């Protein structure tokens, strides 16, 4: 029995004044390197726990000891996501209802209906990429963003963004992109009440409307037309809970619905760029990988198999979300009072943070060379100790959509690498900006095409 590690306490400041940056996560890795596994961290009005090691973070994963938290941003978050499945609380009726609803259809078995469609917006990619002219360059995150946000929304409700034939965004997109922006940003404000603050409360209620107003209309659309598709609308519509027996209604529908843009779109397009990032960074393992993708890619469109087979892209993935996981972080509560690695005594209620991109820095399991990229790190995924690599959550509240996202990250860097040599025409030097996820600002790169046509 110990007591708790934390940083230097500043007067009724506590923790605070350490983490005076707009990127916390990184000044947390920081502060893990020089006190170790674990730490306090107290600000004005709170209290919680980082933990950054696989030994405690382990037992963090005990189900029956600790459940998942709603942090502030997901508390916030909640005000347009609702009881959707990210925002609800385990012990939530609508929570266990869609998720015995929703699991099948996020099945590795299910990416075979979701793989046309993605296939849909990969082209418009490569083909975005293939008609700029000498000279210009692309935007990375940006782009990426265009994708996963395309295919999240005609995968989940047939419907098109169409964001590669813009400019400005979709209505929907911009809107919630604000009103994401609005959540980050009641986390950091002082004087929340205060009148400079009116404008942005009535935005973020425009925005809401714009959101529920899409989402309602596409759903008693679809409901009038009886048209069956191969989205998560559909399975949603026809549903029913095999334990309750009940369908989940048009409201919470709704709710899924913007759950799957906010958790799906940002985090997937950070995944695609840093993977990207580390290869223009490493070129023998983007020879590597793009040998890979050569071989197996050997028809103007990928199959479902061919995915499949495209190994090594998958194991670049999975050390990209090694070094940065784009969801940087999960929150936890224990369920009752308990020890902490024999330790450290925990109260019921008392909160734990996963620090995740310090856990995927555990010497003691990755060796001393962390900071290097070495996708064959992944070369044998069941060697890999238990709960030692965990970009996805854990547990019954992990990620639903890993599946979907892997399949969507390996097909679209399969066939960027197959269509297109990449150049680090800037050297650009990392920019890592934190919002509820993590991505890398400004990166930029030159493809230069391999001339290769595309399918029917
Ligand atoms: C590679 C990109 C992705 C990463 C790194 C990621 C990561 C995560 C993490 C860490 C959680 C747990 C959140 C918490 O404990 O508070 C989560 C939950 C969730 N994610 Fe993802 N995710 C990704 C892609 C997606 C995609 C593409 C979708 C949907 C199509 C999705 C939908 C969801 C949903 C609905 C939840 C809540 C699951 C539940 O609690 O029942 N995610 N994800």
């Amino acid at each position: 029995i110990k007591e708790m590690p934390q940083p230097k306490t500043f007067g009724e400041l506590k923790n605070l004044p350490l983490l005076n940056t707009d990127k916390p996560v990184q000044a947390l890795m920081k502060i893990a390197d020089e006190l170790g596994e674990i730490f306090k961290f107290e600000a004005p009005g709170r209290v919680t726990c980082y933990l950054s090691s696989q030994r405690l973070i382990k037992e963090a994963c005990d189900e029956s000891r600790f459940d998942k938290n709603l942090s502030q941003a997901l508390k916030f978050v909640r005000d347009f996501a609702g009881d959707g499945l990210l925002t609800s609380w385990t012990h939530e009726k609508n929570w266990k209802k869609a998720h015995n609803i929703l699991l099948p259809s996020f099945s590795q078995q299910a990416m075979k209906g979701y793989h046309a469609m993605m296939v849909d917006i990969a082209v418009q990619l490569v083909q975005k990429w293939e008609r700029l002219n000498a000279d210009e360059h692309i935007e990375v995150p940006e782009d990426m963003t265009r994708l996963t946000l395309d295919t999240i929304g005609l995968c989940g409700f047939n419907y098109r963004f169409n964001s590669f034939y813009r400019d400005q965004p979709h209505p929907f997109i911009t809107s919630m992109v604000r009103a994401l922006d609005e959540a980050m940003n009641k986390l950091q404000r002082a004087n929340p009440d205060d009148p400079a603050y009116d404008e942005n409360k009535r935005q973020f209620q425009e925005d809401i409307k714009v959101m529920n107003d899409l989402v309602d209309k596409i759903i008693a659309d679809r409901k009038a037309s009886g048209e069956q598709s191969d989205d998560l609308l559909t399975h949603m519509l026809n549903g029913k809970d095999p334990e309750t027996g009940e369908p989940l209604d048009d409201e919470n529908i709704r709710y899924q619905i913007i759950t799957f843009l906010i958790a799906g779109h940002e985090s997937t397009s950070g995944l695609l760029s840093f993977a990207l990032y580390f290869l223009v960074k490493n070129p023998h393992v983007l020879q590597k990988a793009a040998e890979e993708a050569a071989r197996v890619l050997v028809d103007p469109v990928p199959s479902y198999k061919q995915v499949k087979q495209l190994k090594y892209v998958g194991m670049v993935l999975n050390e990209a979300l090694r070094l940065w996981p784009t969801a940087p972080a999960f929150s936890l509560y224990a369920k009752e009072d308990t020890v902490l690695g024999g330790e450290y005594p925990l109260e019921k209620g008392d909160e734990l943070m996963v620090l995740i991109p310090q856990l995927h820095r555990d010497k003691t399991i990755w060796g001393d060379d962390v900071e290097e990229f070495r996708p064959e790190r992944f070369e044998n995924p069941s060697a890999i100790p238990q709960h030692a690599f965990k970009p996805f959550g854990n547990g019954q509240r992990a990620c639903i959509g890993q599946q979907f996202a892997l399949h969507e990250a390996t097909l679209v860097l399969g066939m960027m690498l197959k269509h297109f040599d990449f150049e680090d025409h800037t050297n650009y030097e990392l920019d890592i900006k934190e919002t509820l996820l993590l991505k890398p600002e400004g990166f930029v790169v030159k493809a230069k095409s391999k001339k290769i046509p595309l399918g029917g």
